[PDB]
């Protein structure tokens, strides 16, 4: 079971600036229910960018991709090739690009959140992975966070 979770803008934007460009609690909340007790693979760059306060993600297997063979990553796991990474029970690749893309052709089920906010895609933003046709599943209700942000969600699979 290897899926992805990812949260975009309606646009298709995950990330500008090297931050998520909301926020939203139940998002956070909806990540961690989602991914709690299984096996979580992210790249080398988004292990980088949380705070060594947070990392590893507590209750989860936290696996980081990266070529580099000396790399600490303190309470994780380091494997150096996507083979490797994918191969628990139940796996969600949490980020980024490079390791969406990686990891999208082995993924039979997406976690989306979709935010209602206007923000055209700029050059340098992050960009949620491309879903073709052969996925099917359920979009759905439009929902009010406390803050009055709308969302909703995706939950989507394939073969
Ligand atoms: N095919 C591959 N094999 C091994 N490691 C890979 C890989 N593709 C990507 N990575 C790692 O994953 C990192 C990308 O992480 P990321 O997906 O969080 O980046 P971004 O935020 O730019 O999309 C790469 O920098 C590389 O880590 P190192 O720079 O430490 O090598
Ligand atoms: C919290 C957040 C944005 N929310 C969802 N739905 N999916 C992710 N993968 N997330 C995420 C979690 C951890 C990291 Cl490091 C990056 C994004």
């Amino acid at each position: 079971m290897v899926g992805l979770i990812w949260a975009q803008a309606t646009s298709g934007v995950i990330g500008r600036g090297g931050d998520i460009p909301w926020r939203l609690p139940e998002d956070q909340a909806h990540f961690r229910e989602i991914t709690m007790g299984h096996t979580i693979v992210m790249g080398r760059r988004t292990w980088d960018s949380l705070p060594a306060k947070v990392r590893p993600l507590p209750g989860r297997r936290n696996v980081v991709l990266s070529r580099q063979a000396d790399f600490m990553a303190s309470g994780a796991e380091v494997v150096g090739s996507l083979e490797e990474a994918l191969t628990s029970p139940e796996t969600w690749v949490i980020g980024g690009g490079q390791v969406y893309a990686l990891a999208l052709p082995y993924a039979t089920r997406c976690e989306v959140t979709e935010v209602d906010i206007g923000l055209p895609r700029e050059a340098g933003d992050a960009l949620a992975p491309v879903l073709d046709e052969t996925w099917r599943g359920e979009t759905g209700e439009w929902r009010f966070s406390r803050s009055g942000l709308r969302y909703r969600l995706y939950s989507y699979h394939r073969s």
